[PDB]
Formats: C-alpha cells, structure tokens, sequence
C-alpha cells in the first residue's frame, strides 16, 4: 500500500565509548549512527520526524559534539539511564550529511527537517523513506570509581512519522531510539 511504511530502530552502541581516564561533565562520545530507513515501505511522500524523549530529565549541560555538523554550543538535557554517577545527552539530525545536529533539550522537537520547528507546513522533499542520525554522549554527574561500569540497554525515546497527506499522517507511525548496553572503562 502507499501508506504501508514500516519502522526500524536507530541505535548507538555503548561499546564505542573510549576509556574514561578522568561536575557534571562530558566524559566521552559514542560513535554516531545513521539509518536512512527508519521508516520505509510506502510510496513517495513529504515527511518529517519528531523525537520524544523517554527518560527522566535529571539536569542540563552545555556541550558541542565533535562528530556532527555542530558549530555553536547548545543546551542538552541530561537523561537518567539508571546508573549512579552517570547520565547521557542526545543529539539527532536528518540522515543526509548536511543536516544540522538538533540538541534534545525539550519534550519534543523535529530532528528533520529542522525548519518544521519554526513552520508547521514544512516537510522533507518528496522521498520514499525517512531516516535519522543519532549522537549520544555519556555524562558523569559525580566522581566515578575506577573499573568497569555496566550500562543497561535503554530506549532513549521515539521518532514519530508525520506526513503532508493525512492518511499517512493518521497512522502515527513511530520508531524506537535505542542505547545498546555494555560496559565502560574508567581509569
């Protein structure tokens, strides 16, 4: 069917965090991930994605990612992943490389096109897919002990698919945004 878009997740991997050697402060960036087909399957459409955080907000911090097209600094919300002394911040963007990193500092924001945040009629150009880029950074909220800290898998939030044509917009299709657990080495 023309509106038979089906979701697929976007995730970052804890294992990509370098070894922490050192409040609150950023202790490292996970590898940025990309998925051109977070929503795929239907016919060509004008589409946009809205991210909704799923984790409690425990603080805020200024930061600039080294990975994405991040020119200025921004306010990020520190989210709780249920690990003492730790927190994470999120930044998202459209799949295409020129798009800007969208810091997550609210309960809802359009990650692509970023213009939809200031114009409710704005969608991406006609395409048969919607994708995203995911950036995550670990934050130490307090002095961390040396060793291996376990990080559980947590759903960081959800991308909601909106489209110009009402039938696809009415489906309200969503896809999950994931942090894949593992361990981090503090020294």
């Amino acid at each position: 069917g023309p509106d038979d878009y089906v979701p697929s997740q976007i995730a970052v991997n804890t294992s990509t965090l370098p070894g922490v050697v050192i409040y609150p402060r950023v202790i490292g960036e996970l590898a940025g991930t990309s998925n051109q087909y977070v929503f795929n399957g239907g016919a060509i459409a004008l589409m946009r994605g809205k991210f909704t955080p799923a984790l409690p907000k425990i603080g805020s911090i200024t930061y600039t990612f080294h990975q994405g097209n991040s020119r200025d600094s921004s306010d990020f919300d520190i989210y709780d992943i249920g690990v003492s002394g730790l927190g994470i911040i999120i930044g998202m963007a459209g799949y295409w490389p020129a798009t800007p990193l969208v810091p997550i500092n609210s309960s809802g924001i359009y990650i692509d096109p970023v213009g939809a945040n200031t114009n409710p009629n704005t969608y991406n150009g006609a395409t048969a897919s919607f994708g995203a880029r995911l950036f995550v950074a670990f934050v130490a909220t307090g002095r961390l002990p040396n060793g291996y800290i376990t990080i559980p898998t947590r759903q960081l939030g959800t991308i909601l698919l909106e489209a110009k044509r009402t039938s696809l917009n009415n489906k309200g299709l969503t896809a999950p945004v994931m942090l894949n657990g593992g361990r981090i080495q503090v020294q």
